[PDB]
Formats: structure tokens, sequence, C-alpha cells
């Protein structure tokens, strides 16, 4: 988790 589609999957 950081700040790009990453942490805006699971």
């Amino acid at each position: 988790s950081n700040n790009f589609g990453a942490i805006l999957s699971s």
C-alpha cells in the first residue's frame, strides 16, 4: 500500500 492502483484494489 503506497499511493497508486495497488492500494485502490486490496
